């Protein structure tokens, strides 16, 4: 791959790409030449559970948008919870790449059920 | 909770009319495929490739809106919990992002889904 190259997921068919987020959570996707994703998710958010585990992701990449999903379980560390991106490519003038995404996340706490949400910004690792 | 799923081949409809078919393999991982009914939608009626996570009382899972026969250049994450009510199975209570690029650049719109079990 080259972030030089990048036009929109398309560029991403049949590649291994590294991506970390504003809260340093690393995602390591393969995305197929269908744009079917698969990977791990590095969840390094403080002040969350179930960090420096890897997390199956799987998910879908197509033209400018992309959605993946995560359940925070993987028969080492349960947080009971999952969560869900969606999100769209856009390219940096300094030539970077980044996903931005609107994330959901939902638990059982004390009081049951519930579902926080935010934002993501993933960026391309260049690994040269 | 969907601990019970492993194995099995489910149905589920939301309140917008959507029905989505998930297969759960005995890790969580989820497929299937998902048919948008929501008024004022594109895509509605085809199947579309579902990909995600179950495990305990919560699931995520994505659909991204183009299948080789209606593109609607958008892609969906739900992100759920198990709500046990008066029957049979769960409900599956859900926060969805809708992602697009349009006119004024990549948007993200956001709401709330109940899928329900048949
Ligand atoms: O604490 C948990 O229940 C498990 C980890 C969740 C981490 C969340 S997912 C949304 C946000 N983005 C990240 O990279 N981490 C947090
Ligand atoms: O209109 C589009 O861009 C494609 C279809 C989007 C359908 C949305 S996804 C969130 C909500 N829940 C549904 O069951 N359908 C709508």
């Amino acid at each position: 791959f080259n972030a030089q190259g990048f036009t929109d997921f398309d560029s991403l068919s049949g590649t291994s790409t590294t991506w970390v987020n504003e809260l340093g959570s690393v995602m390591t996707i393969d995305v197929d030449r269908k744009g079917g994703v698969t990977g791990y998710f590095v969840n390094n958010a403080p002040g969350t559970g179930c960090r420096g585990l890897p997390y199956d992701l799987s998910g879908h990449a197509h033209g400018s948008t992309i959605a993946f999903s995560v359940v925070w379980s993987n028969g080492i560390a349960d947080c009971r919870s999952a969560t869900s991106w969606a999100g769209y490519a856009r390219k940096t003038f300094g030539g970077g790449v980044q996903i931005v995404t609107q994330w959901s996340l939902a638990f059982v706490g004390k009081a049951g059920g519930k579902i926080e949400t935010g934002q993501n910004v993933f960026t391309y690792q260049a690994y040269d």
